[PDB]
């Protein structure tokens, strides 16, 4: 008689369980942490507030934390990212979860609340698991006293890490944090190879468009932009790349991409005259990957080739000026998370109008909105890092430290390279890869232990 | 012409070398941009730079840039097979002391470094060092330690040379401060990776003219050089397998689409023939070592390799392959310069029609420089623009003239600031015709950077 | 008004299907160009076409193009899993008889074909046939031979159907002429290859959401479908091995950078379990059959496959995989529609946490159409423009109206002329924005072609 | 004291022999035929005039032919394609060969002449092996009385095949021929994969230019154009493709290339106004692959980006209007087969002029001119077909038949598919590939013999 959740359809739990069982065979690092740590129960008594995409992969993460002794109460960090059978399976296991695919903003900011409050009172939470920093923000500003019992926050993504480092610089961060993103088994796995898998996947599911031979413009060439560009280029697209970082632009050139700017001479003065109309008039598909604001602006959207696809794979929907398109253009729903944006006006539309754009997931995270996000074997690395980060902070009860000792521990640091390598070895084992052991002679030559770490912290891989 | 302070293979190659020098200048905008940017300031006036790095056309553009800013130099190559004789001829014909030629013996190599160190039998008044691998750096610390009292810094190019400096620094035996030129993003993630992608299959084609598509390759190491080497072979259609001791690099090889294997059963190298995965090695048509380690392609692996397999090394030193074992036990038949068939049938001669042989390239030396020309000019543009920036910073620092307390604080191993790394990258992108977008002021505050950059924290790995 | 001559899953999906048809029209310029050129002339006025091909959004544009040119049609799908229900709904809502839904039983599949053949309990007065796979063609010859007396021709879509036509032709059992639509270059070297490149990994991801990069795949066959399938997996970062019986196709797989292996030791399929390369198959994460042959992934191969490997088929018929053996001996657990875990522990029941299972996609049926949506519109544009041209040509020839003596001289299986193949390609290129260069008169005279084409002899293989 | 030859340096013979022994290990199909037919000696009494690039690969072909009883007198079919160590080894073997790298046009015709005449009188030749049709043309126009003794011609390449068909169409072909080019183990192997290997190889040896990130234009997308485009794209170049054939242009699009024309709207009206100056101003490398005439014309050369590389990989140099460049621009030789073309004027040049183009091999076949052509393991397929074709035509004895019997056999034909398959099988085994054998039921199911042929003659692979 468990009555403490809200999902789309609880009858999907059996289907979710079947896909969870499959996902466990695809996540050896996360499941290896189950077998290695099951005995000592390091999260015994941990009460975790969790806000991250309620997918099948997150379901395995949740059950791993619970299997090690923790209690959790969960919601998604995006309105379109939940897999309804995953949320159903989690609720059926007696775990508080408040998520469904296709939430509104009111239902979104309410689901996060249902995790925060238990019977109208603050849950005795002592850990925070976040993806994007939204949950972290709500606690700091609306319930600032709850954080005096919390031993730390483990943040998943680049946007959340940057926002935390704002507070570390400004002195408003109330607990230490783990930069889970900057583990190599995360940033160079999740952010790059994950988007390589799921970008073209989501574009195919949404539109079924042939990609080979067509022109694409990728905004950004960081970790997500590198994977996004590869996802399209391996499909045969002609991919152009935009960047504000010259180093990332250099890699794009060396990787075989033409580097262009949406603006003449790269200067964005806000006018239509700044737009390279000849370039934008050739683009069949534009993808924003920046984590920045307004990188696909209104003037770009006016200049795009007719029937071009527009989508965002960055964390927030403000990469594209969707607000401009709501106010001025008529939206025609093709199917859930697929809209035709008619540039002829907003007072209705001609069903056979040829001057439209196709927007995916209403500008939200396209891989999770129009598909299922990253596959299990990639998220295995990110969530194994997530569990170890929860272990590191909970075993080092910062909230129980005296005030004088707190200052040395207050930081937003990564995990030690040893843990990063241990996650990597389990991932390599999943592929059947065989890592070579250094001889004692070889380890001395290059100056490392046979047991690692094998690189200085300055190494970039 | 009256000037005899050099030794090259053939001075008459200068005109040919000069013609290729002019072409390479058009391919190196960042280096040429520094030449024009600082010429009116002569930032290297008074600098007397000892240089030890492959005497290619690309190095000549670096050298003539250094001279253009006011420096005097005396140069040698850091490998016996890597010198382009027409590049050395043009440098010597320009009045620049250079001692390098293709096909040096071991003794001539050691002799060439000293001819730069000594002028007219006595030590030259050097004050700067440019080194690639640390051989010249080590020779100064060991055999000419008094010269280091007047030298203001070392700019080290490659990973192996950097490793030696960090050891001396930890030992307290390093005498002058150094700049890690290797770990600039416009060097390590450009030279080491993309350079080997261009030049690895380039060197293999020149040495053997072998079809690479459809054949099996084993790449030991998946660092920057291992990544680029594996891509150089995979893009030609090779079936590439990767070996690694670093599980993080091994994870990247899997995700990049390679099967990760070990030459030893379960990865355990206990020194026995029984430890060799004879089934795996018996399938390999080509083996490339990229680690910067010793004996990663060992004697038992050579015995187990498929007949007529190609063996080469692209790490700095030739000890990655047990070539001493092959010189001792098997007969060498030269096909052509830097290409030898190594007959595994015995020591005393060979059947001219023998089928059981291996092909070793560049006698184990750097195969891209030994059998081809190394990295193209446009890639070395980033690495050598960092060299000029590194030389300027340390020369304008005057370490040898600082107080003792100041000496101790700056006897470090540093890189270049990220701002200069970005400025180098910006010029290379413009060389491709790329256009970098400028942030708006509202966007720059949103992501917490300057509109002018730097755009990433120092922790960023790219 | 009162239209009931159809059977679909859900008529309320019609508005959704109409929206996707309007999108697909913008993606199929060759087919829509044919619709606009010929609509006013009504070249298919009086044509009555029995159609049997995957009731997809793409087929819907084909259907409405034939109708726009004046034909009447009665349609069914040629596979039980390939129908898109919103496409079938939109066609039925347009007043076109269509009998197709996703998830038909074998009984319902036969019934749907019959409902096209029969109108109100008696044979429809059909005079044209459009087929994909030859099922409708076989039923007409075996069960309704009198209907063929009034039929002017068959236009066959795929390789398997063309093989069945040639067997009937040489046995003297083919009653009407046919056009081999498959062997247009804008069909074979477009649909069969690039179409499977797009949709193979698409279907695997939708069915399993498995990571593909770094895993091992075995592709049986290296024809057009096998070439496109191997690329679909290799571009995702899979380690792809290829099996073939044709040495020429095997040679291409090698030159394309794949290792060519056989499921059987030395390639000898002696029917015993001992002939299976257990070590090879114990490493395979994914096996794809692309042959159009029978039992190319047999029971002994399925017993030897690595645990949790995915098994799927993209050839036309499901007998490429011995699924009957798996039905007879192993327990099936449905994950979701067209995704089954097959537990090799026994027939009667299974452990929910059993680790020894295989994942079968689409029950061995066409995986791209079964677990995804088949080829994209812009690719199917080439194939279906050929279909319209073939229907027009055979209908205008009026074979059925000829005397018996004339029918014998006209009875053949033919391909479309190269000139039409080229005009289809030109519209496809314009759809991408490509600009074809025009020969000068001297250039055309130099290579011996007309300025307007055709540009290649009929022997050219492209 | 046999001196019936003409080479550059006979002392290079030992080097050529060392590389010939290696090359023989790379050519199992060619060596396999040499071992198979040695006993019968099918070419005993054959007297072959041979005209094809004197490479190491050609050396293995020549030595095979002589092993079966044939006598040959050899020449190269290009002035720049000879490997001097291969010609030296052949001459050192007592075989008449007249070839060296860097012949003049007058020397080229002299080398053909030296094979045709023996002691100032026509040789009693009865077989012809040709590459490009140069020897075939000289026989018909200058030595017709000798063709009455010739049994057949085996032609290597597309250009020579095209010339054969026009002679047959005009009734001027005097002897039958076998089109070796259109075997699948030659056309879809030599012409495509060979250029994939040797195009970027030649550009690297000629200029040592970085290719990644730069813009390329490939003229043509036939077999050679397909391999050339991949040769550049696999190096990281941004490749655009030009074609007159829309079907080949369709393949370029689907293969992931942007299809463009040097002329506005693809219309070549002969004026400078028709040149797409914007496109050609951004091209760093142009490669002609057509076998047509003047596909990189003077107006295109005027509009090319400064310092762009120009090279041809078709059979003849007239694909580029090199004659215009000789008349109007000053040529500065960088090194053999590498010339700078200064567009500042004809009379002299500034050594530091920036307005130049880099021409490789003076417009001749760039892979053979600046490198070594196709690798040994690729030429194994082409030359195995040549040996089979020589055996078949010599055993037919066309020159002995009466006129009415001649008329029935005077044609240009290809080798049977069964022999095409047997050559491919040996190539596959060279890679260690294992071909699966059909079961009798499978063979019956698809209607082929267990032995093959496995495809109908209409199949395009
Ligand atoms: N959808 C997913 O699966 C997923 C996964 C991880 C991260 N993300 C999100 O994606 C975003 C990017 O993450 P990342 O790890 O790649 O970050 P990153 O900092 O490594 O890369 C972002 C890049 O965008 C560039 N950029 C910024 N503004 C630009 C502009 N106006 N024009 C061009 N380039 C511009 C920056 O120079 C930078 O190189 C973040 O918001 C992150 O949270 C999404
Ligand atoms: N030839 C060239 O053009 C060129 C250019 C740059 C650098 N290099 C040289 O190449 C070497 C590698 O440089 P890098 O930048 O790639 O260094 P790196 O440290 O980034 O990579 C070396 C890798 O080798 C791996 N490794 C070490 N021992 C191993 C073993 N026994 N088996 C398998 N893997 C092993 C390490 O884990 C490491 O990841 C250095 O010596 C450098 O000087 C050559
Ligand atoms: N699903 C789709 O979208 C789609 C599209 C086109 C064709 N098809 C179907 O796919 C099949 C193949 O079509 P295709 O055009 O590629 O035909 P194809 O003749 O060009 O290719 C089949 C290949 O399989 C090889 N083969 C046969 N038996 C084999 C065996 N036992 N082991 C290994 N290889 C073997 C043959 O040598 C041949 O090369 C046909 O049934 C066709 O109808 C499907
Ligand atoms: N260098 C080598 O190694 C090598 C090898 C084989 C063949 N070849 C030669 O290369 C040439 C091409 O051979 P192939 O087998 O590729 O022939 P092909 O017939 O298959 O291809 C030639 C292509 O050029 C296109 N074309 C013609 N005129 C054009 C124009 N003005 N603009 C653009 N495209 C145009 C045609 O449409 C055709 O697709 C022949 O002369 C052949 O002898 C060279
Ligand atoms: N060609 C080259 N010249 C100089 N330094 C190099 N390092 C690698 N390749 C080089
Ligand atoms: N190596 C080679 N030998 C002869 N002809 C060729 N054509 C292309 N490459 C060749
Ligand atoms: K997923
Ligand atoms: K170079
Ligand atoms: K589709
Ligand atoms: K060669």
């Amino acid at each position: 008689g468990f009555t403490d959740y809200k999902v789309a359809d609880i009858t999907l739990a059996a289907w979710g369980r079947r896909e969870l069982i499959i996902a466990e065979s695809e996540m050896p690092a996360l499941m290896g942490l189950r077998r290695k740590y099951a005995g000592q129960q390091p999260l015994k008594g941990a009460k975790i507030l969790g806000c991250i995409h309620m997918t099948i992969q997150t379901g395995v993460l949740i059950e791993t934390l619970v299997a090690l002794g923790a209690e959790v109460r969960w919601s998604s960090c995006n309105i379109f990212s939940t897999q309804d059978q995953a949320a159903a399976a989690i609720a059926a296991a007696g775990i508080p979860v408040f998520a469904w695919k296709g939430e509104t903003e009111e239902e979104y900011e309410w689901c996060i609340e249902q995790t925060i409050l238990k019977d109208g009172q603050p849950w005795d939470a002592n850990m925070v698991l976040d993806d994007g920093g939204d949950l972290t923000e709500i606690l700091h500003k609306k319930y600032p006293q709850m954080l005096e019992r919390i031993h730390g926050i483990t943040e998943e993504t680049t946007t959340g890490v940057h926002r935390l480092l704002d507070m570390l610089k400004n002195g408003t961060l109330k607990v230490p944090a783990i930069n889970v993103n900057d583990s190599v088994t995360k940033s160079k796995n999740d952010n790059k190879y994950g988007c390589r898998h799921s970008l073209n996947d989501a574009i195919k599911r949404g539109t079924d468009h042939l990609l080979s031979g067509k022109q694409a413009l990728v905004i950004g060439y960081g970790d997500v932009g590198k994977g996004s560009s590869q996802s399209l280029r391996q499909e045969g697209m002609i991919v152009k790349v935009a960047e504000v970082d010259p180093i990332c632009a250099m890699q794009a050139c060396m990787d075989g991409f033409e580097v262009v700017s949406p603006y003449k001479n790269g200067i964005n003065d806000g006018t239509e005259a700044s737009i390279d109309a000849a370039l934008l008039g050739k683009i069949d598909l534009i993808v924003t990957t920046t984590g920045n604001v307004n990188v696909c602006d209104a003037n770009m959207l006016k200049a795009l080739k007719k029937r071009a696809v527009v989508c965002n794979i960055g964390h927030f929907d403000n990469e594209i000026d969707t607000a401009f398109m709501r106010k001025n253009w008529a939206w025609e729903e093709v199917k859930p998370q697929v809209h035709k944006i008619h540039r002829t006006g907003k007072d209705g539309f001609d069903a056979h109008n040829d001057d439209y754009l196709i927007l995916l997931a209403e500008g939200r995270l396209v891989n999770l909105g129009n598909a299922t996000g990253h596959p299990s074997r990639i998220m295995d690395g990110s969530f194994a890092n997530q569990v170890l980060a929860q272990i590191h902070l909970f075993e080092q009860k910062y909230a129980d430290l005296p005030a004088a000792e707190k200052a040395k521990r207050l930081s937003v640091e990564v995990l030690p390279k040893k843990l990063d390598e241990e996650v990597a070895l389990e991932m390599v084992k999943g592929f059947g890869g065989v890592v070579t052991q250094l001889t004692p002679k070889q380890a001395e030559y290059i100056g490392v232990s046979v047991e690692g770490p094998f690189k200085p912290d300055t190494y970039r891989y």
